């Protein structure tokens, strides 16, 4: 066998695994491992990331989807479906004694023409409109499947990303923290100005609320410190069975006196604290938290401007952090610390609620991907008509450019246009509508004089203007998906030799 013929089949099987999961409605898959854990979700890269690959060329497909997640986020599933059709059409075309080299030139040249043609189909919008951004987030969260309480979540996510808009245009995603916790309903979700630390209090005797506090970090143990340089502990008392115990209490009761002298107040230690030491700290009233993740100490210092210090002895004033209002109230579940950074706010958090942990995990990924979808829109400022209305137009206009081309390469350009027409068919197959009878209806509605926004709605189930429904999305998801699809195929169609060379580092 020509070997290369087998590499094409290894890519189609990966596309069929995530083909019947696009659009608002669609049956989701279920993962299972040898351990026993089970998790279900509709996201794209979340599923392919867990699949166990085997063939070497199979990794080239998931590689494209991985790079698309770090850039924008949503739209990784469609990138694999469009690429699958390019391989199926190439099989029938290649079978006709067509060399695989001239076929690459067709997709490469055709992809460049569609890139500039789609730029003119888009429409410019404002860079901070409170009405256009609300409709963009609706199509993103709706794609993951959550028709229960989404109209309110759209206005909340758009209000948080607005504060991240810098003074130049760039948008950052690290300033948007996500928090998941059970509660009672999805409507309980709110936007917190400060951060949120989900931890318990070590002593209930400590103050419940204090104003005008002072942040103080400590990513290291808090107890007696040993000599750094080569030395030995100094102790020669007769009753040494109690001296070391009092020494620890002194380090937790005396050192704190010097820390507060520099304006400090509350503390946030990393490891635990001595048992007897908590007794004195309880009466003194010093907030603290034992056993905290290292990732938590980084977001606070980066947002508040503090410095992560390890030596409890070297704690000057500049090493601390300003505050405004600290409190560890409770609401629907266990208490949680709410540190408000009103002096220099930059990052925010979103506390998600729900009836069961298995439900909040689904919407947790939708809100995360929405930041990239809406974030890039504020940076560029140009959206397009979603719902397959923008892709169906290229399939009809690209044929005009193929007429000018001559030779065998012209046949490859026509196949690219038909292959691109794949998102409107599968979108209706999973819904329930026909897969052919409706295609001719949309083609006639948008033949020439028709508007450039007609598509298909799975809800009503009839052709109509999709722009009026409010289903839109930024062009950053399509311009990058089509650009990567035309280049990814070049790696599989060109490769042919498979040498079993061992030891390659």
């Amino acid at each position: 066998r020509d070997a290369q013929r087998m590499n094409i089949l290894a890519g189609r099987i990966i596309a069929e695994t995530v083909r019947s999961t696009l659009g608002p409605k669609g049956m989701d898959k279920m993962l299972v491992d040898d351990l026993g854990d089970v998790v279900v979700t509709n996201d794209g890269v979340t599923i392919l990331r867990e699949m166990s690959v085997e063939h070497p060329a199979a990794k080239m497909l998931i590689e494209v989807a991985k790079t698309q997640e770090k850039e924008v986020g949503d739209g990784t599933t469609t990138a694999v479906v469009v690429a699958g059709e390019l391989l199926r059409k190439a099989e029938e075309l290649l079978d006709q004694n067509v060399h695989p080299t001239i076929v690459v030139k067709g997709y490469q040249a055709a992809a460049q023409k569609a890139q500039e043609l789609l730029k003119t189909i888009a429409c410019e919008v404002g860079a901070q409109d409170k009405e256009i951004l609300t409709k963009i987030a609706m199509t993103s969260i709706t794609g993951k499947g959550a028709e229960k309480a989404k109209e309110k979540l759209a206005e909340i996510i758009v209000e948080a990303v607005s504060a991240v808009v810098d003074d130049e245009g760039k948008v950052d995603k690290d300033l948007i923290k996500i928090e998941k916790k059970s509660g009672a309903s999805i409507d309980d979700t709110e936007l917190i100005k400060g951060v949120l630390v989900d931890k318990e209090r070590v002593s209930a005797q400590m103050p419940k609320k204090v104003t005008d506090a002072k942040i103080a970090l400590l990513n290291c143990a808090i107890e007696i410190k040993e000599t750094e340089t080569d030395a030995e502990i100094r102790i020669t008392d007769p009753a040494k069975l109690m001296e070391f115990i009092e020494q620890e209490e002194k380090m937790l009761k005396d050192m704190v006196a010097e820390i507060k002298a520099s304006g400090a107040n509350v503390l946030f230690c990393q490891k635990g604290i001595d048992d007897l030491a908590q007794h004195y700290l309880a009466k003194e009233g010093i907030v603290a938290a034992r056993r905290v993740k290292k990732s938590d100490m980084e977001k606070l210092a980066k947002a508040t401007g503090a410095n992560v210090i390890t030596n409890i002895k070297d704690l000057s004033a500049q090493d601390l952090g300003d505050a405004g209002l600290v409190e560890e109230r409770k609401i629907s579940g266990d208490s949680m610390i709410f540190v408000e950074e009103c002096k220099h706010p930059k990052a925010v958090t979103m506390l998600i609620r729900g009836t069961t942990e298995h439900v909040i995990e689904e919407v947790a990924r939708a809100v995360d991907d929405a930041v990239g979808v809406v974030g890039c829109t504020i940076e560029d400022g140009r959206i397009v008509s979603g719902g397959g209305s923008t892709e169906v137009e290229l399939s009809m206009k690209l044929r005009e450019y193929a007429e000018g081309i001559s030779g065998r390469e012209q046949l490859a350009v026509r196949a690219f246009a038909d292959a691109l027409e794949v998102i409107p068919r599968t979108l209706a197959e999973n819904a329930g509508l026909d897969a052919i009878e409706i295609l001719v209806k949309v083609r006639a509605a948008h033949a020439s004089n028709g508007n450039k926004c007609a598509g298909l709605n799975v809800f009503t189930g009839a052709v109509e203007d999709m722009c009026e429904n409010g289903v839109v999305e930024p062009l950053r998801v399509k311009t990058q998906a089509i650009q990567s699809a035309a280049e990814s195929t070049e790696m599989l169609l060109r490769i042919d030799d498979v040498i079993a060379a061992e030891k390659l580092r």
